[PDB]
């Protein structure tokens, strides 16, 4: 008995959950870990001939894409339907988060005045002029950001905070989220959006001296309400290890193992928050509602409207 995990989540940190998993079930875990668009591009290529069990994924966007290109089985387990919490769930049962994680504000304190900081909106103020930095419109984070207003705010209200933010940026576009972290802890950046478990990384020295000296200099800001994303499993259309992967996903979205998984990223847990000191004293957050599924759907929308306004 085995089960075949292809994985985005190319963090290089859960190979010791699914040994947990393999120990406590006896069912033989053969994971890979990469890129989840690599992962997404080789199962429609391989279709029937591949042997993907369970997929993970990470973001909104990434599921949406896998779940348009039919990559999913619907499955039935009491265990998911009534323990994941419905927002971070297919509503059709073909994926199921894991994880969550926050995309948040960062600023220098020393750049700019952070009492002036408490959601997305306020960084349209003409007093961040130049300021501003941002990763490029490539990421699904941000894409996924974007969506999040649209379901919330519709395409004109988002069109308009668009503009005024990207009015705030004067430096070219970010490759990544730590690079911008840097940025932000030098001060060639006053604000920047990230993820908030890439600056608890930096913080706890996982990316070396320099990273966290630079982190340690950052104020995170947590918008109230919060937008809430997640690393997700689904069971491949053609699995052969069918039973063991609906195993596996229940595991991982179980207490145990969405602890396990998000501990080694730094990320929150399907239905606690971390108990991580470094991820606790970034604070409190309440959840917007707005669901995964919706992340998705306007993620069309969300690329056109940054192309629209100069989000490069
Ligand atoms: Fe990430």
């Amino acid at each position: 008995k085995e089960v075949k995990v292809y994985s985005g989540r190319h963090y290089n940190t859960d190979k010791e959950v699914y040994q947990k998993f393999q120990e406590q079930t006896g069912i033989k875990v053969r994971y890979i870990e990469t890129d989840g668009k690599a992962i997404i591009e080789r199962l429609k290529r391989e279709g029937k001939n591949s042997q993907a069990d369970l997929v993970i994924l990470v973001d909104a966007a990434i599921i949406e894409n896998a779940s348009k290109a039919n990559l999913f089985q619907k499955i039935n387990s009491n265990f998911l339907e009534n323990s994941v919490p419905n927002n971070l769930r297919d509503p059709r049962n073909k994926w199921f988060g894991l994880t969550r994680r926050l995309r948040v504000i960062i600023s220098n304190p020393d750049i700019v005045d952070i009492t002036k900081i408490k959601n997305f909106e306020d960084l349209t103020n003409p007093s961040f002029k130049g300021k501003v930095c941002l990763r490029n419109r490539k990421s699904p984070y941000n894409q996924s950001l974007v969506s999040n207003q649209i379901a919330k705010k519709g395409v004109g209200q988002t069109k308009i905070w668009l503009k005024g933010l990207i009015s705030n940026v004067s430096t070219p576009y970010f490759s990544g989220d730590s690079s911008l972290i840097r940025a932000v802890g030098l001060g060639t950046c006053g604000i920047g959006i990230v993820n908030h478990y890439y600056v608890a990384r930096m913080l706890d020295g996982v990316k070396g001296p320099r990273d966290a000296s630079l982190a340690e200099k950052i104020k995170l800001i947590i918008p109230n309400p919060a937008h809430v994303n997640i690393t997700a499993g689904g069971v491949y259309k053609y699995a052969e290890n069918k039973t063991e992967a609906i195993k596996l996903l229940e595991y991982l979205a179980s207490s145990e193992g969405s602890q396990g998984l998000a501990n080694k990223t730094y990320e929150h847990p399907l239905k606690e928050s971390s108990q991580n000191r470094i991820v606790s004293k970034f604070g409190d957050f309440t959840p917007d509602n707005v669901t995964i599924k919706e992340l998705g759907k306007f993620n069309s929308k969300a690329i056109e409207i940054m192309k629209e306004v100069g989000w490069n």
